[PDB]
C-alpha cells in the first residue's frame, strides 16, 4: 503494497514493544497519542517502546500528539439522573457552574455562552441529540425552547451551529501537553476544534517557544466554524485531520461527504498532508471483521484522495487491534491498486514533469533530495504510481514523511552535490528493493537554490 | 430537484392513499412490493391505493415486484434454543429435514447439500456470523471443522461461497407470485438470489406465458455466483439491483464497494437501469435522521451513476417513513447537481451527439419518442445536464421510464411523423414546465427505422 | 475524385463545343468569362457552347463574369520608345490625357490622381517594377522622386499602396458587363479591385436592380485597401477571390503567403466560398507541363483549404489546354486525398459539425444535404468532411453555385414536402449517384419547421 | 532574430572578405562552397575569407562542401547546332565518346549506359524536356522512340527513373574534393545523388580514412532511386538535402510537394539536420526583388520545418547577392514568429521534451543545452521551442556544425566538470549572450554520469 498510510492510536492493549511491532507488521505507520486520557508517565512509555522497536527492526514510525482542545459540555444533574426534556418545553442553560441541573435548566462549562449566542440560535447537546432555539437571553441564562423529544444525561457535548465561539486554541491542559510533547520530540501535534487561523498561530508560537518549531501542526477540523474558515486554517497548518463524525454533528448530513471532498482536494493541491478519521472501522472494536459500510467509506475516503487513514478505539482499546489495523491495510492496497496518477510555480512543473516522465519511462521509484520534507511532497501531489524514497539528512523529516502517501523516507549523510545526488540515489535505490538493475529512476532535487524550491529531475538506469 | 429515482418498499405504515400521496410528495418514484411478505390481498389493495393516487394527482409511478426466492437455511433446534459452537468443534449438517438440532448437528433444507458442497468448502451459517469448513461428506452428512466461536439459532440462512449452489431460479411460491404480478400489470419485477443466465430464462418464460412479455426483469445480484455470472446474467435481464449488504456476506469485504462501481459501470454501458439497494438508511427505522456514514453511502453510489437508489424497511414498517424519502430526495438533489455529463452503433452515436449538442447550445431539455423505452434510455446513458422527456404512445413504457434517471415519461396519442413529433414535442415540453419560451431543446426520434434503433436528432427553439 | 473545384478561363482554345467537353472530362467544374477582353458576341457563345454541352452530356458546370474594373494606368510615350528613368530623378505625371510622356512626364489615364495622392505616397509603375515617393502636385501634375533605376514603357499599371482611389467600385464597362451578365443568367460576378464594404454595396444594389439580386457576388482582393478592409468585404460578399500576383505588387513579398492563409480560413469560417487565383500554373502556356514550383503553390493552396483554384491563361489562349486542366485535376485529387476533417453558439453550426462528426465515427461516404439557398450544403463543407456532399435543392441557381463549393455534388429535385419524405428520396437519390451503395452509411442534413437558412436536423439512415 | 538558418553558396560577386562580412550582417550562416566550379585556389581562399572574417568579428559559420557528383550526359553534335526530336521517331544513345550526334544518334558518357538500361525503360534528356523509351540494346547503342517532340543541344543532363546507375557515390573528382575538404577542415560535406545505403557508408570510409570522421555528411536526394531509399540514407547520414528541382526531373510533379514534406519530418523525428535547397529564389540572379511564388515557396519550405534554407546563384554570381540574403532572412523571421513548438521509449526524447514542455509553461526565453557531439541540441530542437537554445560544447567542430541546426546559438567553452559548474557557468553565459537577463527562468539540459550521446537531466533557475 500500500501506499496510503495509517495511523493508530495506542492504548493499553497495544502498547508494548510486543504489540507495537506487530502493528507495524501489519501496517500501522503512526502511533497518535490520544491525550484526552492517560498522563505523561504512561503517554512517556509508549513513546519509548516504540522507538525501542523502530532501534530494533530498523522500521520508521511517526508519533502525534493529539491534544484534548476546548469544548463546551452541560454538566451536573440532581442525583446523576437523566432527564426527559418534552419537545414544546423551555428549557434554560446558565453560566452559573454552582448550578445542578434538572428538567427545566443546567450549567454550561461555557463562561461566554450568554456572550456568542443570539435569539434564534440553534443549540445541539449530546452529539446533537437533542435540539433547542433560543428565545431569550438575561443575565446569566440562555432561555430555549426544547425542539425534539430527548433525555438529558450529565456533562453532554453542546454544538451552535453557526455562532462564533471565542474560546482560546488552548486550555492549560493543553499548554502543558504540547510542551511534553516538544521536550518528547514527537514529529505531529494534532489539534483540536480548530476554529480559525488565530487558533493555529496560537499553537505554532507556543511550540517555537518550546523547541518544537519543526513539529508539524495537523489542524482538526470539527464544526462548522472550522469548515468555514478552512482555507486560512489550512494555509496556517501543516496539514488536516478531517473529523467526519464530529463535523457531522453541526452541518447538514448531505454536505458531510462533499466537506470531506473538499478539504482533501486543496490539501492535495497545498502540497499538505492529510488524514481522514473517526468512524472508520469503529465496529471492530468489538468484532473482528468491520462491516461492509465501514469497508466502503474508507476506501472512497482513498479514493478521494486522502494521504493517511486513522484507527481510534479499534486500536487503542478494542478486543481486535491487530485485525482492524491488517484489514485496513488490506482495504489500502486493494484501493489504492486501482488509483491513477493526475497530471493536471518552478516546483510544481518540475515535479509534475518528474511524475509524467516516470510513468512515460514506467520507472518503479522517483527519488527526492528533501531537507524539510516539500519536495517529496510536492511530487506526491500527482499520486505517481512510482513510489517515492525520500532521502534526508533531517530526521524530524524523515519521520513526517512516513504519513504522506507513498513516501518511503530515508536518512543520509549530507550530500554535497548534483552528481552526488545521483551516485548514491541509485545505489539506495537497489538497496531499498524497490527497483533493480535495469529499471529507470526518476531523482528529483535543488540545484543552487533556497531551500523550499525543487528545480532538477534526473533519468537513470540502476 | 433530483434526477436520481427513489424506490419505496411499502408496507403497513405507508400503504394507505393519504401515506402514498405523501411519499411521491416527498420524491418516491417507484413502489416496491417485497412478496417475502403479506398476502395477495394485502398487496393487491397497496397496488389499487397507488393507482388511485396516481389517478387523482396525475402523478406517475411504477410498481416493482420483488420475489422472496430460493434460499438455504438451518432449521430447528432442540426447545428452540440457541446453542453455542465451539471454534474446533465437529458440527455436522444434515438434508434430513426431519432432524432437530443441537450443538452438533441441524438439518438444513437443501437436499443438495451433500451433492454441492466437497472437503475443504466454506460454509457461512447466518450473515457469515459462523465459518466453517467441510471435512467429511457421508451420506446425507457434510461434517465440518468450526471455524470460529458463534451461537446458533434457529432457521438461519446459510452460504456457500464459490461453490455453484444447484438451486432453480423459482420456488413455488414465486411462480404463483409471478403470474400475479402479471394480473396485476406490474411494471418490474425484481428476482432474488439470481446466479447464472438460466435464471433470469426461467422468470421470462414464466412471465411470457402470462402476458408479461413486456414487464422488466431486474436481476438481484446477491451472491458470489452472481457476481461471477454477472455479465450473462446482464445480457439476460433488463436491469440490475446491487444488493451489497447480501454480497458482502460471500466475497472480501474491501472488493464490494468495487464490485459495486463495475456492475453500476456495465448497466450504464448496456443502456440498463441499475438500483441500488439494502443497508441504505436502516438507522432511520428507528431514528428520524440518517448516520454520517448513511448519507455519505448513498451519495457514493449515486456518483458511481446508480439510477435509483432504494429504502427498504425505513418507508415499510419504520416510525419515520416520510422524513427517510425526503432526506433520501435531498441527498439525491444534493449530489445529483454536481454530476457532469460523460460523453466517453447508430443509436449510439446519435443519443450521444443530442447530448454534446444538448450542452453546446445550453438545453435545458431533450425530448425523445420512444415505443419500448430505449432511445430515452440511450440517451441517459452520457448522464446529460438536460432533463429528459419521454413521449411515449406505451403505458407499460411511460410506467418503466420513472425508474430510468433524470427521465420524466410523458404518454400521448401516437405521432405519425418526424415533423408531427417536433410540433408536439415543442409544445409538450412548454406545457411541462421543464422549458420555457427561448430555450433550445433537443429532439431525439427514429425516422424510417425498425424500432430499437434511434437515428434523428433535431434542434428547436420554444 | 477530388473535391476541390477548378475554375477555367476560356478563349479562344478551348470555346468549341468539342473543347468545353474535353475540359468537363478533365476537371473544368466553373467556367471563367474575363471580361478585360472579348465583346458580347464573344462571351455570349461560350456561354451558349457550355450549356449545349451541358444539357447533351447532363453535367453542370457554373458561369462565373469576371469584371476588368477600375484600373489606372500610364499612358504614351514619344515615338512608342520605352524610357530610362534613373534612381534620384524627377519624374512627374499628369492628369492631361494629350501628353505623349518622355523620361520626366507621363499621362496617367485618372483624373483623380492628383486629388487622391498626398506628398509622401508612394507611386508604383508596371507592377511595381519602378517605385517612386511624390514630391509636390501642383495642377495637372503629381511631381515624384524615381527611387528606383527601370525601363517605362508604354501604357503600364499604377499601384498607389495604402492611397483610397476615389472610384467607383464599377466603371461603365462594368455596369453594362453585370447588365449582360444578369441577361445571361450567370451564375457568380466576380468583381475586380474591391476595396471597401461600400464597394460590395454598389454592386449588390446594380445587379439588383437588373434582376439579379440571386447572383452571387466574388469579390477579389488585389490590393492593400481591400487587404485592410478585408472582414467588412467579406461580410457583405458571398465569396473571395485571392488574387495573389495583383496583392504581391502593393504588399511586401513576405506577407503574401500569410495574407492568402488568413483570408481563406476566414472564409471558410463564414461558410463563404474562397477561389485561389492568378499564378498558379502559368507556364503551361507555353509547355505541357508544370514547373514544380507551380504545383508545389497549388497544393499549398489546397491544404491551405481554398474550394477552387483558377486557371487563366494557361486554359484560354495557351498551346496545352487540357494538359493544365487535366495536371491540375491530379494536383487536386493528390492533395484532397490526404487532408482531414477540422471539427471546432449557432444551431446551425452545431447541427452541421455534429453531422460530419457522425459521418465520420460512421465511415459515411456520403453527407445528403436538403438546401434552398446553399447555406447548408456550405456549412458542411466548412468542417472537410471525408464523406461527399450530395445538395438536393429545387432551385438551379443554387445547384448551378454550389459547383464551386469544396466537395459539393449539386442535385436538382422536386420540392420535398417533409423530412422523411427528404429521408425516402434522398435514399433513393445517395443510390441513384453512385456515390454510395446499399448497405452505406448516409448522414441526412435539413431544416425541420425553420426560417430557410437554419439548419437543425441530422439523421442516419443505411442505404 | 530569425531561427532558420541559411546557406549560401559563394562565388565571385561574394568571396572578399567585405562581401562575405556583409553577407553575414544580413542573415548567412553557413557558406557552401560547390565543387560542380572553380578550382582548388578559389575555394581555399573563400575559406580563408571567411576565417579572416569569423576572427575579426568573433562571428561563427559553419563551410559546406558539396560534391558535384556523378553525372550522365549527353556529348557533342555535328556543328554544334541543336537537333529537332519528333515524337515517334528512333533514337539511339552510344557509348562511344569518338562520336559527333545528330538528330539519329548523340554519345553519351557513361560506359555502362548500356549495361545499367533495359528495354522499357525511360530516359530523360535535358533536365526531362525530352522522354524516350528504350526499344533495344545492342552492343553499344541504347535504341529508343522519343516519347515527345523536343530540341536537343550539347551536354545535356541524362535522368534514369527508376533504374538503379551502378556507379559508386563518389567519382575520382570527388575523392579528390574530400580530401581537400578534410585538409580544409570543413564542417559538412553534402554528396550529390546519393541512391542508397552503401553510397553513404563508401563517403564516411572516405573521409575517415583522411582524417574527417568528425564531418557530417549531408545525403542529397535528388532523384526516384534516392528517394525511394530515403530511410536507410537517412538513417546512415547526418543530415539531409532536399533538392526539390533535381527530385522533380525524375518523380510526377504533384508528388514533390509530399516527397518534401516527408522527407522534413522524418529528419525532424530523427533528431538530424535538413536543408531545403533548389530553386528558392533564383529569379533574384536578375532581379532585386524576388516572385511572390518565391517567397510563398520558401516560407512553405520553413512551416514545412525545415533547419535551413538555401541560396544557389543568386548569391554566388547574380547581381543581387545580399538582396537575397537580406530578404531571405526576412522571410525567415516573418515565417519563424508565427510557428509553434510541437510536443510528442528513449530516455534523451522524454527529458529534451520535458525541457521544452517546462520553458514554455516557464515562458523561458533561453534554453541552456551541454554537447559534445551535438546531439542533445538538437534533440531539443526537434520540438521546435520558441526558447533559443544555446548550447555549450568543448568541441569546435560541434561548435561550427550546429550553427546549421534551426534555433541554436552555439557557444565555445572550457570543460565543464560537473552538473552544477555547469549551472553556474551556464547562468553566466546566459546573461552574457544577451538571449536572457536577470529574473529570466531558463532551462539547462545535460547529460549527469552517462556515455555522451545520452541527455537525461533538466533543471530550471532564475537569472
Amino acid at each position: 503494497m500500500k501506499k496510503t498510510k495509517i495511523v493508530c492510536t495506542i492504548g493499553p492493549k497495544t502498547e508494548s514493544e510486543e504489540m507495537l511491532a506487530k502493528m507495524l507488521d501489519a501496517g500501522m505507520n503512526v502511533m497518535r497519542l490520544n491525550f484526552s486520557h492517560g498522563d505523561y508517565a504512561e503517554h512517556g512509555q509508549r513513546i519509548q517502546n516504540l522507538r525501542n522497536v523502530m532501534s530494533k527492526t530498523g522500521k520508521t514510525a511517526a508519533i502525534l500528539l493529539d491534544t484534548k482542545g476546548q469544548e463546551i459540555r452541560t454538566m451536573k444533574l440532581e442525583g446523576g439522573n437523566d432527564v426527559s426534556l418534552k419537545a414544546g418545553q423551555t428549557f434554560t442553560f446558565t453560566t452559573d457552574k454552582s448550578v445542578i441541573g434538572n428538567s427545566e435548566m443546567v450549567a454550561v462549562t461555557y463562561e461566554g455562552f450568554t456572550t456568542d449566542l443570539s435569539v434564534g440560535n440553534t443549540v445541539l447537546v449530546d452529539d446533537g441529540l437533542i435540539g433547542m432555539e433560543v428565545t431569550a437571553i438575561e443575565g446569566n441564562k440562555v432561555i430555549c425552547k426544547v425542539l425534539n423529544n430527548g433525555d438529558l444525561g450529565e456533562n453532554k457535548g453542546v454544538n451552535l451551529p453557526g455562532v462564533s465561539i471565542a474560546l482560546p486554541a488552548l486550555a492549560e491542559k493543553d499548554k502543558q501537553d504540547l510542551i511534553f510533547g516538544c521536550e518528547q520530540g514527537v514529529d505531529f501535534v494534532a489539534a483540536s476544534f480548530i476554529r480559525k487561523r488565530s487558533d493555529v498561530i496560537e499553537i505554532r508560537e507556543h511550540l517555537k517557544a518550546h523547541g518544537g518549531e519543526n513539529i508539524h501542526i495537523i489542524s482538526k477540523i470539527e464544526n462548522q466554524e472550522g469548515l468555514n474558515n478552512f482555507d486560512e486554517i489550512l494555509e496556517a497548518s501543516d496539514g488536516i485531520m478531517v473529523a467526519r463524525g464530529d463535523l457531522g454533528v453541526e452541518i447538514p448530513v448531505e454536505e458531510v461527504i462533499f466537506a470531506q471532498k473538499m478539504m482533501i482536494e486543496k490539501c492535495i493541491r497545498a502540497r499538505k498532508v492529510v488524514i481522514t478519521a473517526t468512524q472508520m472501522l469503529d465496529s471492530m472494536i468489538k468484532n473482528p471483521r468491520p462491516t461492509r459500510a465501514e469497508a466502503g467509506d474508507v476506501a472512497n475516503a482513498i479514493l478521494d484522495g486522502t494521504d493517511a487513514v486513522m484507527l481510534s478505539g479499534e486500536s487503542a482499546k478494542g478486543k481486535y487491534p491487530l485485525e482492524a489495523v491488517s484489514i485496513m491495510a488490506t482495504i489500502c492496497e486493494r484501493t489504492d491498486r486501482v488509483m491513477n496518477s493526475r497530471l493536471e510555480r518552478i516546483t510544481e512543473a518540475v515535479c509534475r514533469g518528474a511524475v509524467e516522465t516516470a510513468e512515460k519511462l514506467d520507472a518503479p521509484l522517483i527519488v527526492v533530495a528533501t531537507q524539510g520534507g516539500k519536495s517529496a511532497r510536492a511530487v506526491r501531489k500527482y499520486f505517481p504510481d512510482a513510489t517515492i524514497l525520500a532521502l534526508t539528512t533531517n530526521e524530524k523529516t524523515a519521520h513526517q514523511l512516513v504519513l504522506s502517501k507513498g513516501v518511503v523516507p530515508q536518512l543520509v549523510k549530507e550530500i554535497t552535490s548534483t552528481d552526488d545526488f545521483y551516485r548514491l540515489g541509485k545505489e539506495l535505490a537497489l538497496q531499498s528493493g524497490l527497483a533493480h538493475k535495469g529499471d529507470v529512476v526518476v531523482m528529483v532535487s535543488g540545484a543552487l537554490v533556497p531551500s523550499g524550491t525543487t528545480n532538477t529531475a534526473s533519468v537513470h538506469v540502476l
